[PDB]
């Protein structure tokens, strides 16, 4: 249908904007902390820790299949990457320090996001 084709446009459309979303938070973690999945052959218990493990190449994986409907679901993801940092490390870590920078840093990105999302529909 046409109605069909109309929604996929638009979730094209969103999935531009959040990659320029993921490219600017991404920046804001010059040391490549988030850049990964935390590997299980280096920490074997981080499972029985972290609960849903998050990084910027799994959120990049589901942003080019399409797999984000909404803002709303990315920042979802967003905020595992930085809680599941802010749990698993202590405060007085180079990670979980990186995490707070990261958050801090990406609100104002994501504080326009919303904006534009909501301004374009």
């Amino acid at each position: 249908s046409m109605e069909q084709v109309a929604m996929e446009l638009r979730l094209t459309e969103l999935t531009r904007l959040l990659r320029s979303v993921l490219d600017q938070l991404q920046d804001k973690d010059p040391a490549r902390i988030f850049a990964q999945p935390v590997s299980l052959k280096e920490v074997p218990d981080y499972l029985d820790h972290i609960k849903h493990p998050m990084d910027f190449a799994t959120m990049r994986k589901r942003l080019e299949a399409q797999g984000y409907k909404n803002l709303h679901e990315f920042e979802e993801d967003f905020d595992l990457i930085i809680d599941n940092c802010m749990k698993y490390n202590a405060r007085d870590t180079v990670f979980y320090r990186a995490a707070v920078r990261l958050r801090d840093q990406g609100g104002v990105v994501l504080r326009q996001a919303r904006r534009e999302v909501d301004s374009i529909g």
